[PDB]
DNA sequence: TCGATAAGCAGTCCGCG
DNA sequence: GCGGACTGCTTAT
């Protein structure tokens, strides 16, 4: 096989590179590697290598990379540019690996742990590491075995072995219900005392060093207490034996209000989940406590548990082992189901980069173009500082408010990246600049030409057209990719849809789900099996179209966000090829693009119905236009459609039949107009809206910018069983809106777009009567906690106290004295709930951590003086009321005549 | 929260005769 | 009461 690194790291003048030889084994090496680096040189030189400009350059071997980046030193102190890779073990991979890399994940060792830590005296600081590790659990992939390490005897109490009978019982036989597909895979060790258990697991990790390490906050938490506490026990030399390189170094983390230290293992790939979590899911959670995300995305209970964390193992030793073998079980679920391990091997090994670098897209960037550029021997430019300059981004149509009857929309594929590519913008391709006219100008076509040479953007910019920049060469190989994974995704969306219809007629019988791949379109013969198949077999058939569906999801929307990435790095000042030149180009030429196609739609559309100066197009946001479809629709007359999907299938064919190629035409116009290199401006039907046919539903409406609902049909291609919200920028879209209130208002707006204004009366008289009796978490608000040091004045709230800080605040004098009670974490997220005149809090509310139940000793004070009234109109009544006002529509009925009788 | 801009709403402070 | 200036937070793209 063709090897493949593991991890690379610089040691001094030594890479210590752990990796896959040929024969499949894992091996490690030192290499005193000598780096090259680069200076101008005269022409008369004679040389293979050019930077990006085609100057040419001579190449500088160095004895050693110490003598590299002394060099890079005195270069600065000469100034004069010192080129190339300065980051050297990235060198030394694209040297090591001079072709696209093959990798197999059944040789890299994927370890998933997770460490419990009684403590009486609150949250057990990783920096101090004061008392003892009572279990860890560490699953590794290779063994495919978890490994559970069990402190039987401890100053905070000794416990009897954990009993893997109990442990596979059901909760109602007084068991802990670990899976039973994980039971055999448990490998169980008790010990006596910390210190052997310490010293078994630093041999055991000896014997099976992670290569990739995850878990839930193991950056944060179990590695920094991990280390800590080895080192406090037993030295710092036995601590670094964590290290396969027995090297490790404490990383602070800066950020705007404070600093926290982690323990970077040489050697090692630290991707914790959580990170992983928050990088790649595209979601805000209001907690990510791992119970909360669990339940989030694989729909299974909280552990539940009674009494406080710091009691449970003297108290249910048994379950407190079963829980920690269960959250290093779930963190594997969650990965088996959004696949972000995989992500991350594929974006590495694609860049040649230290995996953990997939967390930086300037990093993954900056190795792509460097390993493109070194395959034709040019010579990388050196990284400069720049001072943080703000620049101009998209356009937002204002739109009217109103309800909107009838809605198709239009986006351009993959537009920032389309654009680098039409326009030609890499740092290497700019031509020159011309005199810029009004925006306004270009966008009604009335401005001079810009070049007749060379493709342009409206913020002046000119690139050459005789050979594609290394950017745009880039950027399109990852688009590829990401375009055939979204070809996935959707195909496993539509087929999703096609097992809901059979759903409605399950048989009665017993068979199986289908074997099949559901990231291709069902075949004939496929659709009719499932007609006859039981609603067993299609529901296990619809759970594996889904997670098929997620599979695609992850792969395509992060490769999106990686490409879309480029595009940002270009404003970033420590991007290696920052340049606002280019950054503007794009954006600007975004905000062209689309109130180009504005005016074109609105151009095409009143001369298809006859008029002069309506507008058609009601809304657009970056690359996309929203199209009102009323005059379409009522110019065949709603009574010609025979049900909802007739209009719909209308639509569908004036869509793709009249509207895109007008658009395909205005836009080989614009690009015709900018002299670009290639037209790649493609803007596609998004989605297919409306009313269901003879219904009262207002179809849609708009609030103001980024504030918007739809009744979808269609959704690019996929046809739904039933017709979809799309919810955009409305609290019920937000993690600060209460759980229940996002269940209510999304409610009010399916009966507003679906069924109408009396719908909605009647919906709401009985929310406002019933809300009372939700659970208090379901109604609270939440908010992230920034700087709650800076607003506290000795207990009290300070000038300009922000809400939701005022309440840590009360929380705080509530549970004052308490070591024991939950801390509200700076930075991270907290329930707020109002509270009512005269309370024993002394404030108008109070708030705790998110994803937790308040403390019991101030719980029944809480739920007694919980302001109903407050909450109700702050997160429900003046939202709605935004709604309805939009949408011309009143959520009480009015008093009318007819109320005489 | 270590790892692009536009723009919405909640809340504080305080003016607005 | 509302709004503008400002902070804080959270979206859409
Ligand atoms: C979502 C997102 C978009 N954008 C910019 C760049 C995008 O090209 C542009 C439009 O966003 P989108 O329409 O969300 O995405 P897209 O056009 O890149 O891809 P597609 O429609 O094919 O799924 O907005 C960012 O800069 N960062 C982001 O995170
Ligand atoms: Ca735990
Ligand atoms: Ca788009
Ligand atoms: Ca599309
Ligand atoms: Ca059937
Ligand atoms: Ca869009």
């Amino acid at each position: 096989m063709k090897e493949f690194y593991l991890t690379v790291e610089q040691i001094g003048d030594s890479i210590f590179e752990r990796y896959i030889d040929s024969n499949g084994r894992e091996r490690t090496r030192e290499v005193e590697y000598k780096p090259s680096l680069f200076a101008h040189c005269p022409e008369s030189q004679a040389t293979k290598y050019f930077d990006i400009y085609g100057k040419p350059c001579t190449r500088k071997l160095f004895a050693n990379m110490r003598d590299a980046s002394q060099w890079i030193k005195r270069m600065e102190d000469i100034g004069l540019e010192a080129l190339g890779m300065d980051d050297f073990k990235l060198a030394y991979l694209s040297d090591t690996y001079n072709y696209e890399i093959k990798y197999d994940h059944t040789k890299i060792r994927v370890a998933n742990f997770d460490i419990e830590v009684t403590s009486p005296d609150g949250f057990p600081e990783p920096s101090q590491a004061k008392h003892p590790i009572d279990a860890i659990t560490h699953y590794d992939s290779i063994d495919d075995r978890f490994y559970v390490f069990d402190l039987l005897n401890s100053p905070y109490g000794n416990v009897e072995e954990w009993s893997i009978e109990i442990a596979a019982k059901l909760q109602e036989q007084g068991g802990d219900e670990v899976p039973s597909e994980i039971i055999d895979k448990i490998i169980y060790m008790p010990f006596d005392n910390e210190k052997e258990l310490l010293m078994e697991y630093l041999n055991f990790w000896q014997q099976k060093t992670p290569v990739i390490l995850t878990g839930w906050n193991v950056e944060s938490f179990a590695i920094p207490y991990v280390y800590n506490r080895i080192k406090n026990i037993f030295g710092e030399s036995t601590a670094k034996r964590l290290s396969p390189h027995r090297k490790t170094r404490v990383k602070v983390i800066e950020n705007m209000y404070g600093s926290r230290e982690i323990i970077t293992l040489f050697g090692i790939s630290v991707l914790d989940y959580i990170d992983l979590y928050k990088k790649f899911s595209f979601t805000n959670q209001p907690s990510y406590s791992l119970d909360y995300i669990s339940e989030f995305e694989l729909n299974v209970g909280k552990l539940k548990y009674d009494g406080p964390i710091s009691k449970l193992r003297e108290s249910n030793h048994q379950r407190y082992i079963s829980y920690n073998i269960i959250a290093v079980y779930r963190v594997l679920q969650i990965d088996a189901k959004r696949q972000f391990i995989n992500l991350s091997l594929d974006m590495g090994y694609y860049a040649k980069i230290q995996i953990q670098s997939v967390f930086s897209p300037i990093k993954t960037w900056d190795a792509i173009i460097f390993n493109s550029l070194k395959e034709q021997n040019k010579v990388i430019p050196q990284g400069r500082s720049h001072p943080v300059q703000p620049y101009p981004g998209a356009f937002v149509k204002e739109p009217i408010p109103n309800r909107y009857k009838y809605v198709m929309s239009f986006d351009l594929t993959s537009l920032y990246p389309s654009i680098i590519r039409q326009v030609n913008i890499s740092p290497e391709t700019i031509a020159g600049t011309f005199k810029v006219a009004p925006l306004h100008d270009y966008i009604n076509a009335v401005a001079e030409r810009p070049s007749d040479v060379y493709s342009c953007s409206p913020n002046g910019m000119m690139y050459y057209k005789d050979r594609d920049g290394v950017v745009p060469t880039e950027i399109t190989k990852v688009f590829n990719q990401r375009k055939e994974h979204k070809g996935y995704m959707l195909a496993a969306q539509r087929n999703g849809e096609i097992i809901k219809e059979a759903l409605h007629n399950p048989n009665l019988s017993v068979d199986e789900p289908l074997d099949v791949d559901y990231r291709f379109d069902f075949s004939d013969e496929i659709k009719e099996k499932i007609k006859k198949l039981s609603a067993k077999s299609l529901n296990e058939m619809l759970f594996r179209a889904q997670r098929t569906e997620v599979a695609g999801m992850t792969a395509q929307i992060n490769r999106k966000a990686l490409i879309n990435g480029l595009a940002g790095a270009l404003g970033n000042v420590w991007f290696r090829y920052y340049d606002l030149r280019n950054a503007t180009a794009i954006t600007t030429f975004g905000q062209m693009a689309l109130q180009w196609i504005e005016r074109k739609v609105n151009e095409y559309l009143n001369e298809v119905c006859g008029t002069e100066g309506e507008a058609f197009v009601l809304y657009g946001d970056t690359d996309s236009i929203y199209v009102s479809a009323d005059k379409i629709i009522d110019k065949v007359g709603e009574s010609k459609f025979r049900d909802t999907n007739h209009w719909v299938d209308f639509l569908d064919k004036f869509a793709r039949e009249r509207m895109e190629p007008a658009i395909d035409r205005g836009f080989r116009e614009m690009c015709e107009y900018m002299n670009n290199k290639q037209h790649l401006m493609f803007m596609d039907r998004e989605a297919i809206a409306g009313p269901p046919l003879g219904s009262k539903g207002i179809g849609g409406f708009w609030t103001g910018k980024k504030r918007y609902a739809l009744n979808v049909w269609d959704m690019e291609g996929t046809r739904y069983a039933e017709p979809k919200l799309k919810i955009m920028g409305l609290e019920t879209q937000k993690s600060s809106t209460p759980k229940a209130v996002q269940k209510a208002l999304k409610e009010c707006i399916r009966r507003m777009l679906q069924e109408g204004e009396e719908s909605l009366q009647e919906y709401f008289k009985e929310f406002e009567k019933e809300f009372r009796q939700l659970n208090y978490i379901s109604i609270a608000s939440v908010s992230s906690a920034n700087n709650i040091a800076k607003y506290d004045v000795g207990g009290f709230p300070g000038p300009k106290c922000p809400f939701h800080i005022r309440g840590i605040l009360t929380y705080n004098r509530a549970i004052k004295g308490n070591i024991d009670a939950p801390q509200v974490v700076e930075g991270e997220k907290v329930y707020v709930l109002p509270l009512r005149e005269g309370n024993p809090f002394g404030d108008k509310c109070i708030a705790w951590p998110s994803g937790t139940e308040i403390t019991d000793l101030i719980k029944d004070d809480v739920l007694h003086w919980m302001d109903y009234t407050v909450l109700l109109e702050k997160t429900f009544i003046k939202p709605l009321e935004g709604f309805t006002s939009a949408a011309k529509l009143d959520y009480e009925k009015k008093a009318s005549l007819f109320d005489m009788f």
